[PDB]
């Protein structure tokens, strides 16, 4: 177990895939995890249950990370239960791949609001809530697409490129008060194209999850404004 | 510089950097289309200035953030000129504030005006330049700047994705990232850049001289980054 | 304690500063540390002793990392004592800042040989020795006014490490880099975190990149500079 | 393109990319100095070709890896032309090997020929251009230097080093308006398994690289220093 001065963590879009592993990983290292879900209570509750059965601390929380007012409410709820919030992971993300010539503005906004605006709101709240205690760490989960572009993903790459850039700006603003901001850019993660990956396999959600954890942990305390690639050598 | 193409649309071309891009490109033989959003007088004075020097220039009102306006404007150009070879996404605003003071509206305002606008422009470029299997497109960039850095980081990333999508049809996409441009201690060249210095880098990236260059970001900042 | 599938680690220039902390940190997480020194046996022995007195596993080993033949001999020695080598840290490094117009070729080579060539040799040997067992991780510890030679050697190291990452990838030998900033107030003013880093903070990022935790990470550079770049 | 400066030295200018840089720059009115190491005939044939078209050109023998040879050669140019406004460090060799097969001598061979050579050139450019408070210098590197490569631990090292080093030079020349920049070519026509990963779906010409070098030297890029310009057809973004 990595070392955490903080006690709890909010993970957006934590119901499944990468968000679910981040919750597992961080729970296994002694943090109380808050598992944000948007729609399905049963999946999120089953995850919470699974973690409790292993002796870890976990809770579920319903909101839409793209909604300003839902995100503010959800933080107020956490501060009320736990006394504060030390850690945050902006993971909420959707895709809507189309060739640009076919893509409508609505398709572009849809991904921008759900991926970038959501991270802006989360990061803003983190700064509000973590400044009081002069301690925090935030990780934005982004993608290789945000660094290198992709055919059919003008909107995804825009939202991830934006997230990466934005996170650095936050890093500047949280720095004096020891609130760190960093990004992670997964490559191809399980859940053909393996040939272009030097490690010659897909990454697990776990491998991403453990890099997020490092960046939240005290081990990375002189690290802020960095992007950590977790892509098997696909992009260097 | 050499241009296979014949004309260019520049968004936010009334003044500052956009205006210099128009001058520069007009003096190198391209017919420039000068998009303005609000002030007709400044745009028409620019058009006039360029005409009086024997260059070819036109003016066009539309809001680059508006999908339907951008599509109409291109239709207008295609109708006058037969097509469009070059495009410069320059439309851009700032609204600096510390993130804790910043409202969602402040964030969207910059996103829609800077990033969404470049998306639309790029999309239309692709539609209109594919037919003729030729084009070049330049996306111009612009503590307290979470919204600006988001929109510009996004633009840079998005442009690369466009570069992928235009590549087979020889439609290049590239970015320029100006530093402090005239409207110093941390700038190695120890001076502000002129709008002209930005404008000539745009021109290179549109010119045939940069024909093996796509998906790139060109910094024009005096060594500041 | 972070998770290590591997058992031992060689650290070049481990006598003092950052190299010494990498040794302490990794020793405390259960790895047998090999403490390379070039000249002073006493300081290196005192470190080894300190770590053994705490119940950790540690050894010292004399060689010049810039020397091809010395480095090969030393690895042979390790393989022979421990059965193999799972981890390596190229930390051997010098500076010789001067303005380029005053800098001689000898000044440039001096830094290149001691920083870049040394890392090449270490990385090459890592690949030879780790390929048999299809497991390993390697960390290279890496512009500016007055530092044409340093930036050259560090830019090179960073680029070279990626090439290594390609070559070790099929055999699950990962290569990564770390780029410390100012490590222990007018220097501090340009650092967003507004303080110097400790050797520990660098040492723990190295450890992560060696640990199983970073197993899908290769060819990456990890900045440990407090937001300075 | 517009050049305030009047002449240019290009290292390894006999052939390939270096030759095209010379042709390009000659056709835009610069007096070009064509460095060669070994073969006089090829360099002379290039000079001849350019003179027959009414351009200004000279040949100059030296090894860019040798400090003393490079100093002499600049002294020669200053003596003929009054100064030197532009420089292109292009001298470069390859010696690909898998690292486990590579000897230290193989590593140095590329470092000395590619990186040390650029360091010397850049150093001299600074000495010779400072007096007149004007200059531009381009280090021709490679995509390999940005992304690394299987079998090119020594090439990448030397190009990664170049790109980093050039920025340091940019800092040191900035007050005196001496700009330093790099170019990183991708796969350039070498005399369809390479081509499939290139979005533009073709190899670049030596010309397309040559014209990017020219831009970076030209007055058109006067607010650009410490930058790396990729000329790789989208292969790396
Ligand atoms: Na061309």
């Amino acid at each position: 177990a990595m070392q955490f001065t903080g006690k709890n963590v909010l993970i957006t879009g934590a119901s499944k895939g990468i968000g679910a592993e981040i919750a597992k990983t961080l729970a296994s290292m002694g943090l109380k995890v808050w598992i944000n879900y948007r729609s399905n209570a049963e999946v999120a509750d089953a995850l919470k249950n699974e973690l409790e059965e292993k002796g870890y601390k976990a809770a579920v929380i319903k909101f839409d990370a793209a909604s300003e007012s839902d995100f503010i409410e959800a933080i107020q709820t956490i501060v009320q239960s736990d006394g504060g919030l030390s850690y945050l992971v902006n993971n909420a993300g959707v895709v809507r791949d189309k060739l640009a010539i076919k893509m409508k503005t609505e398709d572009f906004h849809h991904v921008i609001d759900n991926n970038l605006t959501s991270a802006f709101i989360g990061c803003r709240e983190a700064l509000k809530v973590m400044s009081k205690s002069r301690f925090g760490s935030v990780v934005n989960v982004a993608s290789i697409i945000g660094e290198r572009g992709n055919m059919g993903q003008t909107n995804y790459s825009a939202s991830k490129g934006g997230m990466i850039a934005m996170s650095k700006s936050f890093a500047y603003e949280g720095a004096l008060r020891n609130i760190r901001f960093n990004s992670v850019t997964p490559g191809f993660i399980e859940t053909d194209y393996v040939k272009n990956i030097p490690l010659n396999r897909l990454g697990s959600a776990k491998e991403v999850a453990e890099a997020v954890a490092f960046l939240l942990s005290d081990h990375s305390s002189y690290i802020t404004g960095e992007t950590l690639k977790v892509n098997g050598g696909l992009y260097m």
